[PDB]
Formats: structure tokens, C-alpha cells, sequence
């Protein structure tokens, strides 16, 4: 994981322990996530990510059942070279602040596969078929 | 990526660049995603998909950040050979509007691990143990 | 996937169908998830998980159109050894019901790299840059 800090304020990700699954991310700037709302979270982080994966940027457990926050958008892909902005959702009633430093979602190095893309004129099942929205229920 | 196109206003899934995470999903359909609710996107669409995968419908950033929407649900199993139907979640206080042919999500090849379930009556740990939520803070 | 019953009211995980991407996961409690709201509901679980993964906390497809429901969090590490709660958010205008043995979200093991963070001091590119939000459009 490649990481070029933009300005003072960034943080170098890293994760919390040897067996977690994401990198911690901080915002670089003072702002607020609005109720029922959502804000862009600057990092000031550009990022270089590995072969076979894109960067998730998922949240943390904390903030979404303490204080109802997720992420939006989140897709990184390996191209993207601009500032890594965190899309924060507060779906509460009351403001979500953030300050420097404060770590407000993680990365997540999820590996994908990226294959060509191939259009056929018909596709047969297993025995799920066409096993729609609660297949069992 | 098996593609299989279930009418003429369907498209094609393709990736927007080499680095890119995701293949586009366009809506077959026009359509509208309510004010803080949701709809389900046709997108006239059967997949197959490559083994040790998942299909996951996932956001594109610029609605997020400019329409306040989430793809909801949008875990499409390996076994699934219905019509793809893009899940939106609009959590804006104005409807989103969608027509045939605007791209409404990206679908994302996640590579998963699926082993046998193994019950077992106890667990050991690594220093980090029940370490709930804001494990660090 | 390794799994500990904390209680008999817990129901181990299995995935619905061969080409599943999730193993279920089912409420050990009786609980509600408040309109606009949201709750932890309980599992009784406690995991282990294989090397190079990360359990993902899901959404099943039927809550999500049916419901309005959707996980929050859900980032479940490798050193986590505590019991499994599933964060539910309900962004519908009514309470969510939620009893005993009920299925409210499904496990995904996804695949990921949590290679050494590497900091630098630029990055290059390739066509795509800082190419933002909707960099297509």
C-alpha cells in the first residue's frame, strides 16, 4: 500500500492490530458530517494499491453504532491518483463533528478479478436460477 | 464475465478504464428512486460469473456525492440467473431520476473464500480477543 | 469458517445454496430495529476465520427491497474473538421485527492483501489521475 501525505495534517495509514483487516484512514481537516446528511472527509492522501485489488474505504464499527455513520462511495480503484476523500453518511438526528486527526473509516485491500468481459445469447442454472430476493426467504 | 442482454435497451457491462474496479451497470428502464426511500433498478441483465467470486452491486461516487445514493443489497451469488436488478437507496430529500441507459452502479468481481463450516466449542485469540467496537477508539 | 454457539438459541451458519457467496446469519434474540433507527442484534457466534480474509457482515437481498434494511459496519477482523452482533440499520418508516432464529444479514469471507504500508514522497499515474467523481460522468 503506497501512500503520499498531501499536506501536515494527513496521517499515514496503518492498521490497528496484526490481524486486522483494514488501514486506518483520518480526515486532515476540521468539519462536520450534517443529520440525515452527508460530507466529502479530505484525507489529503494519495494512494498506489497493489495488483488484483481496488481500496475499499469501509467503515468503522464505532462510529456507524455509536453514532449512526457509514460510508458512501467507497469504490478506489487502482488508477485513481487525486486525494482520497472519505464520503461519510450521518443518517442520525444530530451533527457528526470531525476534527484533525480523528479516523473516520478504514481501507480495505479487497481483492477482485478483472476479466474480459463476454456477451453471450443465453446462460443455463445450477438449481438457483432465476432465485430471486430471499430465494429461500 | 458472462453477459447475457435480456432486451434492446439493456447494455453491455464494461469497466471505464483499465484500473478500474468495477464493470458499469446501466439502467434498462426509466425509473424513479423516491426521497429517503428506495426502488429497484432493471437493468435487463443475466450474469455468470468466474468461480471463487461474487458480484457485488456496488455504488458509483459521483451519485453518492452529488445524490446522496447507496446501492442497497447487491450481493449477487455465483448460482443467480435471474434479471440483475440494481437495489438504490436514496437518502436525499428529492427524488433521483433515472432513464434507459444512465449508469446506476458497478459491478464488482470479489474474490471470497467459501470453506466448509466447522462448529467448534471454543475459540483461542491473538492479544485482541472480544475487542469490540473502537477496539483502539 | 470455524464457529462457536455462545447460546442455544444461536444458529450455525450455512450457506443457502452451492453457489452462495454467504453463510446466514441468524438472530439469537428478540429485538427490535427502531424506524430511521438502528440496533445491534445479537448472534451468539463467536469466529475464526482462514488466513488472507476478513468476514463481512451483509445484507440479505429480501430485507433490503422488503425492508429498507441494511448492515452497518460489518468489517469483522481476523483477531476479532468476541460475539458476533449484526448492526442493522431501518431506513423505513416502521419498526423492524426481529425474533429468535430469524436471518438478518449473511457472512461473506472476502478476500483480502494487508501487504507493509509503504510511504512516498510522489506517485505517478496512468491515464486516469485524479480523475474524480463520475470521471466519465
Amino acid at each position: 500500500l503506497r501512500v503520499h501525505l498531501l499536506n501536515e495534517h494527513a496521517v499515514l495509514p496503518k492498521r490497528g492490530s496484526a490481524g486486522a483487516a483494514g488501514f486506518d484512514l483520518a480526515s486532515c481537516e476540521d468539519t462536520e458530517v450534517p443529520a440525515r446528511g452527508r460530507a466529502v472527509v479530505k484525507t489529503g492522501l494519495q494512494i498506489a494499491i497493489p495488483p488484483g485489488t481496488y481500496a475499499r474505504v469501509a467503515p468503522r464499527s464505532g462510529l456507524a453504532v455509536k453514532h449512526f455513520i457509514d460510508t458512501g462511495a467507497g469504490v478506489v480503484d487502482e488508477d485513481y491518483r487525486g486525494e482520497v476523500g472519505v464520503v461519510l453518511f450521518n443518517h442520525g438526528e444530530t451533527p457528526f463533528q470531525v476534527r484533525r486527526g480523528d479516523r473516520v473509516a478504514q481501507l480495505i485491500l479487497e481483492r477482485i478479478a478483472t476479466p474480459e468481459v463476454v456477451e453471450v445469447e443465453s446462460l443455463d442454472e445450477t438449481t438457483r436460477g432465476t432465485g430471486g430476493y430471499g430465494s429461500t426467504g
